[PDB]
């Protein structure tokens, strides 16, 4: 489904409105309780979302690019291709990158569908090639982007974003690009779609100054001092003035929503039995995401350079940060323009405005609780919340909320509205979730709690339940990688709900901080050590040790494999004892090979993608000795990603990324 238009409201003409909103919106949120609270047996349906990145290979220049060009590809597969997609069960919707897709079954799964995940995504995949190939035929014919291949790939970040000649428009800065005002990302790399400009400068103007994401550089033997593509400009004030006190020596700098948003990730969402079910799966999900993003790493480089971090969150979590300097507690970097730290907050609110410590995009701040295991002390961390939202959680006619639960309500709700249309003004709030969903969806966690909609009563079985979404893994390259993962997951939260009884997940909340900005340090999954519990057959304890992503994942005591892959799948009865047997049986090798895929990097015997690009980067003929990605390089890397994507191994790449055995295997087997 392609999102539907409207007339934007620019930050100064709406921020008089995030009372209105944020007042109708809860209120909405108390209906969808009232009609919908009281589900129970909705059956496990679960789905993923995939991103990817259409790039350009421009082979006769040696260059890749990012396409902004073909975008009419998202409304093609909603209008007169929507049937194609039906037919074959997938469907498409835009992403905040004019170059990106996203796609995900037409359908969400029911349990367990075997490698039915891996076909789905292959469809999703074949489907973009199609259309590509197809405009690539009447490009031809209109005499178009000569010389030009154009390729969906699954990338987490694009490894030259803004950096020179990386989007295929010829002479992009012959214009200004008012909605970033960034010095390095012409806004065509943001998606049509009004929502996604209006998001873009909604936070710059509301924040007072351009998004600010640096990333520590790799130290190679000739890497400059700074990010020397720092350079100065005259377009834009306070903006272009900003980069010399932003950014900093050793420190990849960035100053830009694609930046962050115009990266790609690996989403899956699950349906619980009921609210209750979905708190405890919601909950027991939390440290397995910054565990996760560590052991999915596929982001080793940003503008140009080697970063040296492996993942993308903190960009992100950067990319759509709308703290004021006041909300930051720092002082403004130019104090004429951005008055007192304030920002674009109204005058007559900023009486009201809090510190807070983390980005509207960050990881969980609280547990739910409502389950035997919780207790309230797990939340041990700075949650500022927005005490009037809690007070009318906690005290009104229609769905009167436990505490715990009042207040992570009460904490998104500490955020401005930062896109919001005209006609939406006054909804119906007993049909309408729009303005909850406003607050909801502008908070980007590494999990995320879905209520359902006003319309999903107990009579109704198939409307969508009490839902969580995980959200942390970085994208992979094959769609084998992606449905491995995806499984893992479906199996993780399989056990966790079959089990719900016998598992304590609980741990405190500031581990799982620590934990995930452990989880962005290089070569993490191959060496660092993370807060992880002790046991979780186990009432009444919550301590945790330090362990390895390998000790994590292979632990009798308390490995992801023992404690929660074997198990289900015994009770399942697809073995015995092991999810070893599984390389002999008869209904279910391809399971193997995605957890053995999965047990192989884990404990380092295979890379990362993260690694894999690093090692490229590093041993390729033109590589300076400085971190630096030139076109080249870019062009090559991107060309064995394609190859990769596609299990070409005639250069043995895929023999080299994913050894003998698996590339073997799925050279020679293909998804149901
Ligand atoms: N009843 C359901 N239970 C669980 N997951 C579902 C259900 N219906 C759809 N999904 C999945 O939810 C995800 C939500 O898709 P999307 O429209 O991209 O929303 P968002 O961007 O909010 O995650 C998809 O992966 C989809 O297949
Ligand atoms: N692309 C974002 C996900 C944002 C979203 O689509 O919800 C990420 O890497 O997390
Ligand atoms: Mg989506
Ligand atoms: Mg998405
Ligand atoms: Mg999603």
């Amino acid at each position: 489904g392609l999102l539907a238009l409207g007339t934007p409201l620019q930050w100064f003409e709406s921020r008089t409105y995030n009372e209105h909103i944020r007042d109708e919106g809860i209120e909405q949120l108390l209906y969808i309780f009232q009609a919908a609270g009281k589900r129970d047996n909705d059956p496990l349906f679960w789905g993923d979302e995939l991103e990817y990145m259409v790039v350009d290979f421009d082979d006769k220049e040696r260059n890749s690019m990012l396409d902004v060009c073909h975008d009419k590809i998202l409304t093609e597969l909603n209008m007169e291709d929507s049937s194609l997609c039906e037919a074959n069960d997938v469907s498409f919707h835009p992403e905040y990158g004019r170059y990106m897709l996203e796609a995900t079954p037409a359908s969400p799964y029911l349990n367990y569908v075997g490698s039915y995940v891996e076909v789905n995504m292959q469809k999703r995949r074949a489907i973009a090639e199609y259309k590509l190939s197809e405009y690539a035929r009447q490009d031809s014919k209109n005499n178009l982007h000569v010389g030009s291949r154009s390729v969906p790939l699954t990338l987490t970040v694009f490894p030259r974003m803004g950096c020179p000649d990386f989007i295929n428009i010829k002479d992009p800065w012959n214009h200004k690009n008012a909605a970033s005002r960034s010095l390095f990302l012409p806004d065509e790399v943001i998606n049509r779609h009004v929502r996604f400009p209006n998001l873009t400068a909604s936070i710059r103007t509301r924040r007072g100054e351009k998004v600010c994401m640096n990333v520590p550089m790799y130290k190679d033997i000739a890497t400059p001092e700074t990010d020397d593509s720092i350079y100065d400009r005259d377009w834009f004030l306070p903006e272009d003035k900003e980069a010399k006190l932003a950014s900093k020596p050793g420190f990849i700098y960035m100053d830009s929503m694609g930046f962050g948003m115009g990266c790609s990730c690996l989403q899956v969402t699950f349906q619980a039995p009921n609210i209750n079910k979905a708190r405890y799966l919601y909950d027991a999900l939390v440290n397995f995401a910054p565990i996760m993003l560590a052991f999915s790493a596929a982001a080793p480089a940003f503008k140009g350079w080697l970063a040296d971090q492996d993942v993308r969150w903190n960009v992100i979590s950067g990319a759509v940060d709308d703290r004021t300097p006041k909300e930051r507690g720092v002082a403004p970097l130019l104090p004429k323009y951005n008055k007192n730290g304030f920002g674009g907050i109204a005058k007559d609110v900023q009486d009201k405005v809090l510190e807070i410590p983390k980005s509207r995009y960050s990881s969980v701040d609280l547990f739910l609780g409502g389950s035997k295991f919780f207790n309230r002390t797990y939340n041990d961390t700075n949650v500022p919340i927005n005490e009037k939202v809690l007070g009318r959680l906690l005290e009104n006619d229609k769905a009167p909320l436990d505490y715990d639960l009042a207040k992570h309500f009460a904490h998104l709700y500490i955020r401005d509205p930062v896109s919001t249309f005209e006609e939406l003004l006054n909804q119906d709030n007993k049909t309408s979730s729009n303005h909850f969903e406003n607050i909801q969806s502008t908070n980007w966690q590494t999990l995320r709690f879905k209520p359902p909609t006003q319309q999903a009563t107990p009579d109704k079985k198939d409307s969508p339940g009490w839902r969580v979404e995980f959200r942390p893994f970085e994208v992979q390259l094959l769609d084998f990688e992606n449905a491995a993962y995806s499984v893992l997951i479906y199996l993780i939260v399989d056990s966790i709900l079959t089990f719900s009884d016998n598992i304590n997940a609980y741990i405190h909340m500031s581990k799982v901080w620590e934990n995930m900005k452990i989880a962005h340090h290089r070569d993490a999954i191959l060496f660092e050590k993370f807060h992880w519990k002790k046991s979780f057959r186990n009432d009444t304890d919550v301590e945790t040790e330090d362990y390895s992503i390998s000790e994590i994942f292979h632990n009798p005591e308390n490995g992801i494999f023992p404690q929660f892959v074997t198990p289900i799948l015994c009770q399942k009865g697809f073995v015995t004892k092991d999810w070893k047997e599984l390389k002999h049986s008869s209904k279910h090798e391809r399971l193997y090979y995605y957890l053995k895929l999965i047990s192989d990097r884990a404990s380092g015997e295979l890379p990362t993608t993260a690694k894999f690009f690093r090692n490229f980067v590093l041993q390729h003929p033109d590589y300076k000795h400085d971190s630096k990605i030139s076109k080249s390089i870019n062009y090559d890397l991107l060309s064995t990603c394609d190859r990769l994507t596609h299990l070409d191994d005639s250069k043995g790449e895929l023999t080299s990324f994913l050894g003998a055995e698996i590339a073997e295997y799925v050279k020679k087997n293909k998804p149901s």
